[PDB]
């Protein structure tokens, strides 16, 4: 059996997509994956046992200039490699227009997908041969894996769910796990940001236990910020640009994380890392991290410069002390 995935985007919800796999893999002996994802995500795919052939897209690079004439030929080619095998089924886990008709109608097989009262948006359910309703009030992981389960014919199973992608990095942890945190600070909206003397005076509070502490990035105004939380204490190391398996190799040797509400955030936890989330104006709820010790640390006030750096170390120690 041969199943194609359509989940593109964001980060995290090509992440949360992994248990349902997994789940697939132990009900139907020998299911294999292709897996039609943008292409900043495409290594994600490649880490879990039951995936075969990425089949990378770049909507939202095409959308500046669809009709430019390389772009209409990357289209032309993305058709052509998505119509090259007739598969048992297409899940459509996004539920968007765009993944809808400019993926999913285009396939050959069976195409499932989220009905007009769960979809995201309601008219991607015009593209399916078999609508299924998934409610929409339980996690995202919970979601995908009631689809995949009613698309593929099994029963879902009521364990939690297991991303099953660690095990690809046991064979490249670094030589110093272990004796390593890793901060994320970079997000997506100012007001999910954890302020800068925050972060600074938790760095502060952690000069006595001769813990190092590692800051990635992936844009020019987050290596500035990096920098900036790093300035003046040695034990933490500003990390060179790397590709988003080498930072997943370095998530997954780290004792613990502290992150803001973000995607490498939800990596963090498809790594089964202890990972402390701090939240303002999100809810952790439906979008919160799903995994093995993923902790919640709520602002006061949902406002994260009320949040401080003591809080947030007796959080850390309040949760040791298991
Ligand atoms: C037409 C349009 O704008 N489509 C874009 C869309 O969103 C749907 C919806 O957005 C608004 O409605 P809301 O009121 O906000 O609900 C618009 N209305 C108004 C009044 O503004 C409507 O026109 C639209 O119908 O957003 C996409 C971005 O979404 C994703 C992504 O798939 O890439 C997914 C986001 O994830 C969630 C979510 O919060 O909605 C939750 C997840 O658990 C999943 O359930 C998932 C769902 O399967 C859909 O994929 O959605 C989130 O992760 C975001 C990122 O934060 C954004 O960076 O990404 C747009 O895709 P693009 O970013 O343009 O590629 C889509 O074009
Ligand atoms: C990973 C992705 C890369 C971009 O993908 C686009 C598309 O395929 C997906 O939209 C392409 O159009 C584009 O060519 C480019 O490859 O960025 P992101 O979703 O914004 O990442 C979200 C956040 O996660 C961080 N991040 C993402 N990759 C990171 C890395 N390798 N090291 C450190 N941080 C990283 C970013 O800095 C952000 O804060």
């Amino acid at each position: 059996m041969r199943v194609l995935i359509v989940k593109t985007s964001s980060m995290g919800d090509v992440l949360h997509t992994l248990p349902a796999l997994t789940d697939a893999q132990q009900a139907i002996p020998g299911i294999k994956f292709d897996w039609v994802v943008e292409e900043g995500f495409a290594q994600i795919p490649s880490w879990h046992a039951a995936v075969e052939r990425v089949i990378p897209v770049a909507i939202r690079r095409w959308r500046k200039a669809w009709f430019s004439a390389p772009i209409k030929a990357e289209r032309k080619a993305f058709r052509e490699a998505l119509q090259a095998k007739n598969y048992d089924a297409v899940i459509d886990a996004q539920g968007l227009v765009k993944s809808a008709a400019l993926v999913t109608r285009l396939a050959h097989g069976v195409k499932h997908g989220m009905d007009w009262q769960t979809a995201r948006e309601p008219l991607a359910s015009l593209f399916y041969n078999r609508k299924h309703h998934i409610a929409k009030q339980q996690h995202a992981v919970e979601r995908t894996r009631e689809l995949f389960a009613k698309s593929l014919g099994y029963s879902k199973p009521q364990t939690q769910g297991d991303y099953a992608i660690a095990q690809h990095f046991l064979t490249n942890l670094p030589t110093d796990a272990g004796e390593y945190a890793v901060f994320l600070h970079a997000t997506t909206r100012d007001d999910k940001h954890w302020p800068e003397e925050h972060w600074r005076e938790l760095i502060g509070l952690l000069a006595d236990s001769g813990i190092r502490i590692k800051l990635p990035w992936g844009a020019p105004h987050e290596e500035e910020r990096a920098k900036r939380l790093a300035e003046g204490f040695a034990y933490v190391e500003v990390l060179p640009k790397m590709s988003l398996e080498g930072v997943a190799r370095v998530l997954a040797g780290a004792k613990f994380v502290v992150s803001v509400d973000t995607g490498l955030s939800h990596l963090t936890a498809a790594l089964d890392r202890p990972n402390i989330t701090v939240y303002g104006p999100t809810d952790p709820g439906l979008i919160g991290g799903y995994g093995k010790n993923q902790m919640v640390c709520r602002a006061p006030g949902n406002e994260l410069s009320q949040l401080t750096a003591n809080a947030v170390k007796q959080f850390i120690e309040e949760n040791a002390e298991k």
